[PDB]
């Protein structure tokens, strides 16, 4: 029993971690394959970061302008034989196939949904954290200068689905980056200048798991017979900073093993957003809405 | 900028954790170069659990009573060809060195002290979390039947402290292990049999260490002039459920870059442990304790 905020093991993707140097700029990148993938600011000049023109900088660059080195567990030299753009990322080319590429997917995540982060440093992994997509397409990270080009990703089975490449610190603990179709979440712009983000919600769906996970620690006391529907939910949501609720099957397993209907734990949501009149749930005095259901069902049930 | 619960990369334990059999009984284990670490209670059949004699246990065992078996990496069976007990573990030994096994010390960590786990079962990782050991050695985790065997470890350069193998729930959400020489946390007993729990308590210093962070992230509205010195503040926490609070280097360098004393923020404690009349801090409305003064240094100045 339990339920912590918990990461993918990060084994295989330390491996493809690599560092990449474009004149007075450095950061990290991914490399899959023959394909090193990494922010396409590592191209801009200093003195440029707040206007740059990236299709000029992409036709000033040759195979030349890059370096790409590997700097844990193995003596790779890695030589830049093309280079393309690919929205906010840049494509290199590398004369070698890492041959520790997992099997994997690109996928783009939506609001509410979970990864787990690799913070990487000149190429050398350092840490690790799980984030979820926030409603206004940023995440609550913990990076520092020179964490560009960290991945975040998720994992079923074998199979590793990459999902995050981060670009840029926007506020305080907030932060943005790409998928690996080139597109940055929230269409945040890879200029350095300062921009509005959406407000925040809670993500219904995971505070509901989070609910459920309660109930299956034995802490079960906001739970009532009364009920509240999806789409009455749905509407009080819409006024009250909440997420539209969408079920999924993992939520429904959840409902099956607890026998408490997804309706009860709406309502009671509704009750628990005016205060939880001095108790708490799994140690908490507020609702948390970082545990999805699918994070809850691994944890409470394998 | 930003705080987060943080964990070490987790690919150099990986390659080092492995299946331990025991007839019907099944768990994970830790092999490192020549030798298998693994809970010894392994050997117990359910019919044993809460009055486990686990001498007797070892003795009526043979080479043949184990068997280790490698998921993660290249597959493998490891053939057992020694066995041994040092208090709470077995030491298989095997006939294959792991070939990567990486440097390593093992050490016992201390209350508010943070470690990576490795939650692992049938010898396959499934995840990885950051725990502190609790002032009553326990910690909150994250742990199915199935995790025992799973480690928790730190890193300082390339040499992995192995400082707890995961061994029992001991009530909800709560549980111990042993550090590598054997001994339990705690000294709780590896028997399924009631255990009282010694008070859980704030991890002052981390606490402070947390507070530090707020101020470095823009968030500072606690901070007054009012202070409260260590000694008063210590003779406050033996009634008020808080560790005595010891200063380190580590905590003195937040004091410095912030320009914030220890004691203001041991005052503020005073004060926000009652709750903070409807305030945030770095968005929680109650004091966080796992973060050690270590963990912010690294995460927000850099520092290791
Ligand atoms: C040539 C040397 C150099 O320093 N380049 C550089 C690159 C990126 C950034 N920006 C803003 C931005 C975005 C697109 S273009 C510029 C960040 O947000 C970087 N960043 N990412 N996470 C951070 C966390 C803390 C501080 C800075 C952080 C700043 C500078
Ligand atoms: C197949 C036979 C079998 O079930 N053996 C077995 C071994 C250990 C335990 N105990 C208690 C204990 C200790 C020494 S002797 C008994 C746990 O706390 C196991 N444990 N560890 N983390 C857990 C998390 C949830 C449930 C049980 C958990 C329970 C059962």
């Amino acid at each position: 029993s339990g339920l912590v905020k918990m990461s993918h093991p990060s084994g295989d993707v330390e491996a493809c971690m690599v560092q990449v140097t474009c004149g007075s700029m450095t950061l990290n990148g991914l490399w899959l394959d023959n394909t090193v993938w990494c922010p396409r600011h590592v191209m801009c000049p200093a003195d440029q970061l707040s206007d740059p023109n990236y299709d000029a900088l992409l036709i000033s660059m040759t195979n030349h302008s890059f370096s790409v080195q590997k700097h844990i567990g193995a003596p790779a030299n890695l030589r830049v034989v093309g280079h393309a753009m690919q929205g906010t990322l840049l494509k290199l080319t590398v004369d070698v196939a890492n041959p520790s590429t997992p099997a994997y997917t690109f996928t783009t995540v939506k609001p509410g949904a979970a990864f787990s982060v690799l913070a990487c440093y000149n190429g050398r992994p350092t840490g690790t954290f799980t984030v979820v997509m926030r409603p206004n397409y940023t995440i609550k990270g913990s990076f520092l200068c020179g964490s560009c080009g960290s991945v975040g990703y998720t994992k079923e089975g074998s199979v590793i689905n990459f999902c995050y490449m981060h670009q840029m610190e926007l506020a305080n603990g907030t932060h943005t980056g790409s998928a690996f179709d080139g597109t940055m979440y929230g269409a945040f712009m890879d200029k350095q200048v300062h921009q509005v983000q959406l407000t925040d919600k809670y993500c219904s769906v995971n505070v509901v798991a989070w609910l459920y996970a309660a109930i299956l620690n034995g802490c079960a006391w906001f739970v009532k017979p009364n009920r509240t529907s999806v789409v009455s939910f749905n509407e009080w949501a819409l006024a009250n900073q909440f997420t539209e609720f969408v079920g999924t099957q993992s939520v429904d397993m959840l409902a099956v093993k607890t026998g408490v209907a997804i309706e009860q734990l709406l309502y009671a949501i509704q009750q628990l957003y005016t205060g939880f009149q001095g108790k708490q749930i799994l140690g908490s005095t507020m609702l948390e809405d970082e545990f999805t259901p699918e994070d809850v069902n691994m944890q409470i049930m394998g």
